[PDB]
């Protein structure tokens, strides 16, 4: 309210389906603020960045202060950006603007500008194993009333071997378009039709693939090939006119500078969790506005419920919003974060409970222990490491 | 949840023009935002009065961003000087109305504090070497860490001349530092008199006495104009008060042509357009000047003391200064100290407006100067 | 020799829609009618010129065209926008409908005299089914037209959904030419609700319907914007009704991003704005496409007919039309036979102003539509 | 093919922190790593012990190249400064284990020596020109050829030390220092300097003019580099060399500055970006751009790193110049060394492998202690760079 | 710890055609082998290493490969060129050959360790019509191989003609994909004869085909040629037999115009150079796919398994084969199984060289054909 010192700073790591990692902060007036800072297949460096370094420097800290402690850390580090440090940043200025937003007694959108919309469109996954297989899973999301749906024929599987996929791009090259001339035919262009590529494609394979896919009007593809350097999206943007999204496993603005202001890029999925939080979400937004390009955060299940109650925040008020993922949460995992957000007909609303809306049941989680579980890798048929 | 029940707008001459917002809601705040444009004062009081207020009316002031994007799109005829005015009034205002419904003052809205302090600088006046430098002491008495140094119903024309200009004001720094050593910053306006090749020139002449800035060296409609000025001094540029919209300067700023964005709270979108461009800069290093002469009001001031403090890429902030009388009519909470100004902490931007005492002052025209050059050629003023 | 301007009056009338006039008079009693109508904001510019303009227009040589346009373009201090561009294209229109009356000759002839015989307009084409436009078409076929354009209080909201447009639209193209070939040019109007490489597909998809043009396609404050569509698509772009300046336009035509630019003589700067963005459009084989809607008010049609009878690199103009009571308010001369206009040949603009029938229809507030998506998001229309 | 059995983490505090990865082969190789990230080790102790170390078991060591592909790629979220630590510990760590069964120093497995040593610059400091002049004296005397002027920076302790900075007092008083310099010791040795990321890019500009009479060897760190183009208005104003990047930990945090030629000397690390395997990349594509090598080697980096970037040093044929910040003694009994120093050159000497020991055993006489970097703030409390 | 050169020999061999040995010998008696041969220009090398680099070779480190390998590159004055780089590459091989066996590793594993489990390889196909072709496919097929290439005394002069090339060959692809289906890699070779709008026509022409690559489009000295064709296709593009260095190169990799590179270790600069150009390659995910014809020695094919084994950003290694004879010569330790070849476990290299059966067959001159067009003007073979 007038000057809210921070008095402690926790991090909780459980695993109620899988892990989170989750930051409270709690001021002297007693009010509590909630960061998600889990990062999928290496939760543990960002537990520690968070318990061993950030968090004894929060203590004491007028909670006011997001943009100087934003700064202070992002800078101070030395060692600047990147995942780990990301995550970590972004899990206080999350618990920091929660905090902010209840001092001020609003719920947390109110403060970034307001509602631009009444809603937040969001889209989900269809699994089968073959057309036939896909194409009921479609018809089943679309029945539970989503507009938007990502077509493709727990991801960090637990073990404390990453599982090994083998990889072929001139088979997935040959048979993807015919998966969507099905769902077209089926269905018609009803629904706003998604396709994720898993980085898998060097770009003159993306501009083909793209080019392949016209007919079938995407609302986008995604992450068609790595994009550390960001000059790779030029071959494919001046081949196809399929949208392009990029950047789940984007930290910074600048991991995506290049990509916005050449215009190569449609969607920028960037997350609160991973890429700055409110603060820095806000904006690589705002600057990919200028270049018409919009937001379309990555929404998994390994960022937590405290995520997606930031997030929904976020997408209501920004502009240029696109889309919100949404894989779902077990019903383990949500008895874990107590929310307030509503899904009605494909589009999702973060509620009117001041901050964020969202809670963490601590007892509760405390009773599920960090369990090891990581990410694939994908080789080719000859053992060569590739892109997952 | 609040509606808007009034929005109305007041022109008073308190010293000077100034056209005042103020939206009211079904709760009880009020929040006020500036509309003030020089010298073409009474369009933006027609814009928000017999366009943009009725259309305010019984809308929900919390949606701060629909709002200003209802009416920066919804106009068809996009930014420009009079839109922009309007549409920064009524989105200062609504930030003002945001701040105290949740009971802050403006900056803890916007990320909290980035600093304890508001740098300022101000203008010494002279007609001579001499007389300059007795008023460059006076200010820096006065406590001024950084300064600018310079020597009715019809524009006042002045006859101006470039080569005059070059010939003689380096000498005039040099004056300056010889005098008073490299202790405060150092600040010059160029007022848009020169071509990019003089500019260069003019730059190259004075990186001895090492200014915090030149500014508006060239008009900038042409952005690609600073190029040559860029390519061939040292000398940190600055620009900006003349614009209403990133557009106005987002190739300057992205080809690293300039080192301070001079845009301001009411000519350039108000506390949301303004946040955006800073954020902009801020990438390419581009740090605040805002603009801050008498021409933008208390209401203004107020604003942009509350951004200046939180903007992490902050430069300095103008302050040309009220008369008694004009304040009067603004009573405010601002702090000033050695120096450096400070918001004060009053919820909202912590500024009133007195509407009796603006009632005894109706609006009395006034013009900017136009220049020209001997020949009579109508010029950059 | 000397034509000092002895009044300059601003009269708003609304025979049907709102008009803004303005009207100078010299001391030889020449009269110069301009029009300064912007839709939606009309009031602002009405006091730009009565409270602001106007009275420094007082006691000058209405000879000085030039100085005049680059006194208040330059002198404003706040440079270019919609208000102040409609006010300072009023004037120039008005000071070259003097001009030419003192010279005894049709406007065109001072511009430097006819390029073609006529001006080939085009006309818009109403229907909410491929069905109904295709009568409109054929309607305004046997009218002579060779150019149509085929489209299927407070400001109304409308919604709109980009991916029903891609989908459908092409279809109408398609019904089009399968009943009435390729024998009259095809335009069409996107209304800026595109993304780039949405506006990129859109135009692939038409490309066997070989448009004159698609206008509009998206946005254009980010002039790169642009570049995305036109790698992709062999269709021609038209843009820029929204523009008031060269400053809007002027990396769209030097990068070749566009084949018509769409600025009129009301909102763009007048006779003089337009000559030079022409021109300049002209180095890069880009023609004129004036935009002209029942918005612009017969003077605008007056003026444009005449420079487009001279202008070399002349495309096409737009005419929505006037209803007999508007026409009523402004008695005219210009011709129409079979598809082509012509401004005619009486001395300068050859249009008058019925004053007093003007003032028996008093403005009448009407605003632009907005358009939203789906979720509410505030859109462009 | 010798198997991996074990891969162990370490954290010592002989003087300061220090991480270090000991890998194990089943015929009892051992290879060392460094992995210190100074201010933030312990996460990268995490990365290792909880999610690296356990997937490198049963691994065939000779399989740098796709352990570094597979720890790289297989984290799905790419470099950064903690997850590059790891990578790069691990790496010089099996480069050890390489040379070794090679029967070899490391720098002949890169291609062999391309010079008899390798020339390093040391610190110089004080609080007064004259001052300087007298540290600057001793080091010359030590036959340092290459010294670095100015006027342990993380302190023990809870919080980070703030520091006072003002750009302009810098601008006005820093090239007098030089003058001095060259004015008593004239132009016989090479002269470093660190901006320490300062100033804005017109800032560095002018500062770089204004020491071009003193022919500095580099200026270095002029302005914050994540904007990479931020170094083209400096470039195109002054003939002073430029050197950057201590801070990065990848080629994607410098590719631009190298391609425009924005850049003479490229900064990067082997504990910090990539390793034997990333620095080998790094430095051939920076010698198509003529961009020499000017490694960082503070003291936050541990003899392990130290002993791989002489062996790198030794071959790479765009060397420019080896910071050499020094080991107190406590720290060099912790770290067994193999490496000679012999007026102003050092070499890495002829053991095989890296050539480098850890005392485990001493080691643990030390709990990590924690210590960070300063942050900067101007006078009004703007959080700076520092 | 010092190995010193005591000898260095070339030897000059055609058992079934033209090599070019060096052998270097070290005074500890570990001995490596260089390929140095340059079809149609071999003796050029077997002079530059006989009479100039050998005997600089004696009495240094072999140990130092990096400074021999910029003592000779810069050293020489005259910078790269085939000849040159031809001997620079035999020595480098052959010290990498020494320092493995030093190491008592096979090279593969002083290079990082293996990437893959075998390094796929492609083959040719002869056939004077579409039948014969088909043919020779399902042989090859059958062979294993997972990647095949389709082709349709004084130097032999032949024929072209680009417009019959545009034509027919389509169909070739078509037939293929038609019978076979899209299990195989399609390889083609174009031989440097369409100019780049043609060659952009070309790779329109068969991208229903997905080819694996298109080769050598366009003679490449001026390495802008390519952008033409990859803005008009998405038919990917390999390029590089001919190179001898990364400077002949570095442009179409990183203006992204290439997705193959070719470069040999015998051509190229060696171990040494190839690393380089495949490290630099894989930034812009530009992929191996060097050069194996029978003109390249069993040394090289063994120099290149080693690489391939290795190296991250591998695409595939040609391989036209070797007469029963030409092996002989040579004896290897290398695999075959399944369409993915193996350097094997041997140390160095793991190759030999029969001197006294190489000094059976002596040098039989043989060169290259010529290309001309119809008109006879000399053409790009
Ligand atoms: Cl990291
Ligand atoms: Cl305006
Ligand atoms: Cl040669
Ligand atoms: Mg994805
Ligand atoms: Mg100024
Ligand atoms: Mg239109
Ligand atoms: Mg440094
Ligand atoms: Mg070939």
């Amino acid at each position: 309210f007038q000057s809210m010192k921070i008095v402690s700073a926790e991090v909780f790591v459980t695993c109620p389906g899988r892990n989170f990692v989750t930051l409270k902060i709690t001021t002297d007036s007693g009010l509590t603020g909630l960061g998600d800072a889990t990062l999928n297949g290496r939760e543990l460096p960002v537990a520690s960045y968070l318990n061993d370094h950030v968090c004894p420097q929060l203590i004491g800290r007028d909670a006011h202060q997001i943009e100087d402690i934003w700064q202070y850390f992002y800078k101070g580090a030395y060692w600047r950006r990147g995942p780990v440090t990301m995550s970590a940043i972004s899990a206080v200025d999350m618990a920091l603007w929660d905090i902010k937003a209840k001092a001020a007694n609003m719920p947390l959108y109110q403060l970034l500008g307001g509602a631009s919309r009444t809603g937040v469109m969001v889209y989900c996954h269809t699994t089968g194993h073959s057309i036939d297989e896909v194409l009921d899973d479609y018809a089943k999301h679309r029945d539970q009333g989503f507009k938007a749906i990502r077509v493709q024929c727990e991801p960090a599987t637990k073990g404390s071997l990453p599982e090994e996929q083998l990889w072929s791009t001139e088979k997935y090259l040959d048979f993807t378009p015919k998966l969507f001339e099905a769902v077209r035919d089926k269905f018609g262009f009803n629904e706003h039709l998604l396709h994720d590529m898993h980085h898998r494609l060097t770009p003159i394979e993306a501009a083909r693939f793209g080019k392949s896919v016209e007919d079938y009007r995407l609302f986008w593809m995604e992450d068609p090939t790595p994009a550390e350097n960001q000059a790779c999206f030029r071959l494919i943007r001046q081949h196809t006119v399929t949208p392009i999204a990029v950047g789940e496993v984007f930290n910074s603005i600048w991991d995506c500078k290049q990509l916005i202001e050449e215009q190569l890029i449609d969607y920028i999925r960037t997350t609160i969790t991973h890429a700055g939080g409110i603060t820095g979400m806000r904006r690589i937004a705002d600057f990919a506005s200028l270049y018409q390009v919009r937001t379309g955060s990555h929404g998994p299940s390994d960022l937590s419920p405290i995520c997606m109650a930031a997030a929904l925040h976020f997408d209501l008020w920004v502009p240029n919003f696109g889309v919100q993922e949404y894989m779902g949460y077990s019903e383990q995992m949500l008895e874990v974060f107590p929310h307030s957000w509503t899904f009605d007909n494909g589009y999702m609303h973060p509620g009117e409970k001041p901050g964020l809306g969202i809670e963490f049941d601590e007892k509760l989680a405390a009773k599920y222990p960090y369990d090891p579980a990581y990410l694939p890798v994908a080789r080719l048929e000859d053992g060569t490491l590739w892109n997952w």
